[PDB]
């Protein structure tokens, strides 16, 4: 499957539509398609690449920084998140979390 992922940067008021394989991380696909996004460790261990879901689901089982309450609130570490549906996600959300 290949899922439609919509990246929303609220502070800048931008929207980008990308297509992400079910076996590729969202951040990697975004970059390949010309859309740079924040990151540092690329290993699910910091919050630099955090996003927040608007709709849809991800598999971010490789992540280790976010706690269960943050996951239930919709936060996602985009560097280790595979889409499992079409997704709409707000990017640049780390400031929510520090
Ligand atoms: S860049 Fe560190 S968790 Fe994603």
């Amino acid at each position: 499957a290949t899922f439609k992922v919509t990246l929303i940067n609220e502070a800048e008021g931008t929207k980008h539509e990308i297509e992400v394989p079910d076996d590729e991380y969202i951040l990697d696909a975004a970059e390949e398609q010309g859309y740079d996004l924040p990151f540092s460790c690329r290993a699910g261990a910091c919050s630099t690449c955090a996003g927040k879901l608007v709709s849809g689901t991800v598999d971010q089982s490789d992540q280790s920084f976010l706690d269960d309450d943050q996951i239930e609130a919709g936060y996602v570490l985009t560097c280790v998140a595979y889409p499992t549906s079409d997704v709409v996600i707000q990017t640049h959300k780390e400031e929510d979390l520090y």
